[PDB]
């Protein structure tokens, strides 16, 4: 039962939806870690916002800007695994903004891209984090809305807020002493962020059907991070209750 | 012996060099247990006051934000500590080079700095110093700094004559912050070194460096 | 025998626009990476990189001030001999010198130097001597050595695609877009030790394994050797038939 999703690839207003936030964009709309196995290999890679397409190949040009090349990249813990797998990268793949926020990927290696997004997870009617998408060579989707992103958001946000004031209810039970209860600053944190970051290996996938169960052992994969994905969160998380203590009595 | 010094909230000359201003004050690295996590964050001397909180902007400028930050060895020590650094702290920048943090967090922050160890009275590096929350304290004074580093690297130039002889890693410490969030260290605690705290950052101050590099030059080891 | 050498004291290749930077310097100690890669502009002909700690940057690259909680009592003591450690320069499109300005000798693989000592490309480690001031790395003839370098690789893929047809025509085969790229891109990259060096003549067999060493990546170099595998045919997968 389905846990690797295929994506093979299928040949071929907004004046009236305003942007999600008034908020200025960032001055870069994305920034990407390469790793090999769980090793991050070379610097962060920052696209500007200016760049709304970004190629990460496995050739070797280290000019940047809008193209991340992993050719060059050394690693003095590199296998003969890793090596192998780098020999297929080739083209790679193609990263595309389109509108505020919504992300693309393109397959242009001869070889198929992993790729795990909690977008493609509801799409599937699967759960959060329960499938990894494999998209197939010339394939072209999208991978990332930040429509659907923002009203996940305020969902899970309001949620852990409500789960917050529970807790804090659950305990005030005994009675009684002079004890303040006050809830973390950061709830769901590390849990929402999530939903803004993108991952996604080459050429090897992980999973049930496979003898990587993680990303983290595979020979090498990328980690993106969506910057206006990230404002909205931030401006999500301020407007909220402060943790003002709470004299339970 | 009181290593443990309690800082609480308590409500109120020219440039030492001639050397160019740095174009960042300074530059922060978070860490986690003995892992660095993300990269260097610089802040332009432009911007006199820095926040690190646990949020998650990741834009730059004065602010850092370390929740967004990612970390394949993360365990749920680790995350459940980030939890609560929230609002975080504010490093700010006074005249050439001094430093004052001030705690927005809801939670204590413990801070390992040799200037606050020379004012407890404690030996060097022989204290960490728990700031509580809303509290705004002085961590490092330039001037101060700048007469240590001169008079210890003399006498380091002068021990040749023969240990007392100390190195250049032995000095830059004395331009370097560090500082702990939520959970503290030391004998009073189940850690004894920053290094196995859940979350913690080391502040390089640049003016300070610059001096520094000034004074390696005339007096050589 | 000699792997180690010694050396004391003694028109455009392409239209394609200049790098933002020259080169990429990453500082190691064994084998991890301390500090940020400091990358050096085209503008800053050259820089230097020393063992005091200044952390200002630019064209000057500052090792003394980097931290490491993995740090040990025998790294902190090579730290201490760096000194004004080197100083390298880039002349023309992309040659590159070494100045050993430190009161210790300085250990380098270059393959450029491998081929006029006249042994095993990388089976060497040539010693820089104090005040040393000797030519490390030739654009000209890192990019003729990546042409035919590249276009051998091509030639012995195909000779293993030949192979394999001496076996079905059910199956389609097919080389790896990536042949070669990890031997190539090694021309345009230099790795020196401060103080300690390595190799048969060392307790230490390997550049990983000393106290302090920096690597060295070549811009202009590595551009063009981005166009030599882009001029390379496209892969086209053929029957076995």
């Amino acid at each position: 039962n389905g846990h690797l999703q295929h994506h093979p690839p299928m040949p071929p207003e907004l004046a009236f939806q305003p942007p999600i936030s008034n908020h200025p964009a960032p001055e870069y709309w994305c920034s990407i870690a390469y790793f090999e196995m769980d090793v991050q290999v070379g610097e962060t890679f920052k696209v500007p916002s200016s760049c709304p397409i970004v190629t990460v190949d496995g050739y070797v040009d280290p000019s940047g800007g809008d193209r991340f090349c992993l050719g060059q990249l050394s690693n003095v813990h590199r296998t003969e695994a890793i090596e192998r797998a780098r020999l297929h990268i080739g083209k790679g793949v193609q990263l595309e903004c389109k509108g505020e926020g919504d992300v693309w990927v393109r397959c242009l290696s001869d070889h198929a891209v992993f790729v795990q997004s909690y977008y493609l997870d509801r799409e599937a009617g699967r759960a959060p984090g329960d499938a990894v998408h494999k998209i197939y060579p010339s394939a072209y989707i999208k991978v990332f809305d930040l429509r659907q992103c923002h009203r996940q958001m305020q969902q899970q946000a309001a949620t852990a807020q409500a789960a917050a004031a529970a807790q804090a209810a659950a305990v005030a039970g005994n009675i009684a002493p002079a004890i303040s209860l006050s809830a973390a600053a950061g709830i769901g944190v590390d849990d929402l962020r999530r939903l803004c970051i993108l991952r996604m290996s080459f050429v090897k996938g992980w999973g049930p059907d496979y003898p990587r169960q993680s990303i983290k052992e595979t020979p090498c994969w990328i980690e993106i991070h969506l910057h206006r994905a990230l404002q909205l969160l931030d401006e999500v998380l301020h407007t909220m209750p402060i943790a003002d203590p709470q004299p339970l009595d």
